[PDB]
């Protein structure tokens, strides 16, 4: 509406979303994401499973879908010329950006502060956070490449090789599943690829799922995932979302996805929900 | 005004038969599980954050966010059975008898009984017995069996008596502020039961124990539907003869008015009128 390339937003624009969240963040209304996403990790489907309500099984993708598309109206309501851009990590793939300098993100954490960030919008004592109790925690904090397993961020082919997965998803709708899009985007078939990836790759609170929307990073990153699954729609058009049916509760193309009575169906086809990214 | 809510000890075998049918349905179905979920969200998001108020306790959202849940809880038991509706554990009334644990409400045939203190006071009679009915912790994570023991604690040895409710409907204010466990002269405070506690509406969950005795643990136990029915029956009939909200404006953002109550976007002004709900109690 559109959805741009973060790297092509002006200098007012970058500033004007920096603006908006802050805004989105006095008023209250940004804790409820970060809340509504500790929820939904905390929803196992069924309970014991792997699964939640938003990760590690069919619906991530139309959760996090719905997540941002809430939170882009809420930007509409403060600022309506503000969109939720995204960031390619693809081709960033690591913090040589310019998504990380000190008027947009803010730097990496603070090895001396225990890695609480201590630059950009977002630096303690300019940004509170939750832990995952849903108690104050003491800062945004951020650790590029420290571990193993995600040193680097995912590349072009990484996305591009994704994007030729014939199947949405197929049974058993977990973190196991196989020629599954959502599983290789999400980032679990020898992961940590793509999603994981980059969530492992940052660290902080990005590192954890609970309390990852802390980091505004979160929405940039977000958004590109959205993006990906948007041109797969638009590669793979003979296909549709799965499961329809006897998948676990939730997880269904006609479920609430908790904690919403939205559905994925609601949310199948985005230009439907009014934006659209730089084709 | 059509939905009629029954006083538990007035509904015939087969009301309760079906009324327990309908809940192992939306348990099956896996809807009830988003009920003990968002009661758990609730109470782990303090308005302001760090605050000992949260979403739906410790504060003036209590009662509205608690009909809130009801109602919407009632409406996926009525996409099951439309005939079928909420009723109300009258606990005042079962005070009264020289030992409330025969009160029909806990035969085997509707709640269950207490729990058996060889068993770690699990409760294993009835449609929710240990094995018929599954729970989860305060994290969403697996947990044992429903547990109950009646009156147990030094605190709630008693279940409140008709006097602690009639006292509470003398309550002219519906809250004052600071809005939290401190307000005085409130109605919402008083009958939360915090303040003057345990009194009422926490001295019930205590009375019970097991997990109702804790708040991000008690909707694991059906009843726990009973009792704020007659929560929210006992907020109409003050309703009735005082018929609104505060804080109006003001407050902490997610307690006034207009707010919107997390988890979702209704506000307590949505549910100020339970008749335009949809629904009334029999004593109506
Ligand atoms: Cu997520
Ligand atoms: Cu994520
Ligand atoms: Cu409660």
């Amino acid at each position: 509406r559109v959805r741009k390339n973060v790297l092509h937003l002006t200098d007012t624009e970058k500033r004007d979303f920096v603006r908006t969240v802050l805004i989105l963040k006095e008023k209250g209304i940004y804790d409820r994401y970060i809340a509504w996403h500790g929820a939904a990790g905390k929803f196992h489907t069924p309970p014991g499973s792997d699964r939640n309500a938003a990760h590690m099984s069919s619906a991530f993708l139309p959760w996090h879908r719905e997540y941002l598309l809430r939170f882009e109206r809420d930007l509409q309501s403060i600022n309506p010329e503000v969109t939720l851009p995204y960031w390619e990590w693809e081709t960033d793939a690591p913090s040589q950006s310019q998504i990380w300098s000190a008027d947009f993100m803010g730097g990496n954490g603070n090895p001396i502060k225990d890695f609480i960030v201590d630059t950009g919008p977002f630096a303690a004592g300019r940004w509170t956070t939750i832990d995952e109790q849903g108690n104050p925690s003491g800062g945004l904090k951020r650790n590029f490449g420290a571990t193993k397993e995600a040193p680097t961020l995912p590349t072009r082919d990484d996305v591009l090789n994704a994007l030729k997965i014939t199947q949405y998803d197929t049974p058993p709708w977990d973190m196991t599943s196989q020629n599954s899009f959502r599983n290789q985007l999400e980032g679990f078939i020898n992961g940590p690829q793509l999603h994981n990836r980059v969530h492992r790759w940052v660290g902080g609170q990005m590192g954890v799922v609970p309390t990852a929307p802390n980091d505004p990073v979160f929405f940039l990153h977000h958004a590109n995932v959205d993006r990906i699954w948007a041109v797969w729609q638009i590669i793979h058009r003979n296909q549709n979302y799965q499961p329809m049916k006897n998948g676990p509760f939730g997880q269904n193309f006609r479920d609430p996805m908790y904690p919403w009575n939205t559905t994925p169906e609601d949310v199948m086809n985005h230009r439907k929900l009014g934006y659209v990214y730089d084709i």
